[PDB]
């Protein structure tokens, strides 16, 4: 229990929410804090900071002021990027700064990936 915006979604016993908002989500033995917003997502023994998440399957991850839309996270650290349509995997996958679109990275010299692999939703 913390300083949850809880609307309507479920954050389990052990799960926990701090200064972050939740509409209709699913966090399962997960952390979603500081000013992190998730709208109709699943967490899964996951955490999530600062992030905005619409319609994502979080899976033993760590997210960090990242944008998840429609997309799904399975064992990944990810910090700064952005993520629309997408399945990445790795485990011990390791994204910075990148934009990905349907299993498909922006070639920006910005985007770093290590240890991952990317596919579409």
């Amino acid at each position: 229990d913390g300083t949850c915006v809880n609307t309507n979604s479920q954050i389990t016993a052990n799960s926990q929410c701090v200064k972050s908002t939740a509409t209709n989500c699913y966090i399962d033995n997960s952390q979603l804090v500081d000013t992190s917003i998730c709208t109709r997502s699943q967490y899964s023994d996951a955490n999530v900071k600062k992030s905005v998440t619409t319609d994502c399957n979080i899976d033993k991850s760590q997210v960090y002021l990242t944008t998840c839309t429609g997309s799904q996270y399975n064992g990944i650290y990810i910090r700064s990027s952005t993520t629309t349509g997408t399945s990445i995997s790795g485990p011990g996958c390791s994204i910075s700064t990148c934009t990905i679109t349907r299993g498909v990275a922006t070639p920006a010299a910005a985007c770093k990936i290590s240890g991952c692999s990317l596919s579409a939703m």
